RNA sequence: CCGGCCGGGAACUCAAAGGAGACUGCCAGUGAUAAACUGGAGGAAGGUGGGGAUGACGUCAAGUCAUCAUGGCCCUUACGA
């Protein structure tokens, strides 16, 4: 369950909440890598190892 | 009569040089996907592998007029020889 790893908790909504803007898209967490986008897609959020 | 004493040989020890090479090249953990650090394999040498030389503008009106030279000062029957 990660941000960086997958993406936004809520629909273009950052990890520790550095983008509480339903605006922001593309624009990533800087510390690490949060891509905004629709947490609605997260049901598609395909990751490896 | 083996202190290689006499032949013989050109790969090596050694030496004068043209160059390869070690640069964080690879894997992993930690870590803000950066950098970086540690361990190991690889490797002749490892995390600038070691040392010397190289001493940034400047600090100290610190040394030399006793290598020497010098704007001047003194001596020139002299301290010059």
């Amino acid at each position: 369950f990660c941000a960086r790893i997958f993406g936004p908790v809520k629909d273009y909504e950052c990890l520790c909440g550095k983008y509480k803007r339903l605006k922001h898209r593309g624009v990533i967490c800087e510390k690490c890598g949060v891509e905004v986008t629709q947490t609605k897609v997260r049901r598609e959020r395909m990751g490896h190892i």
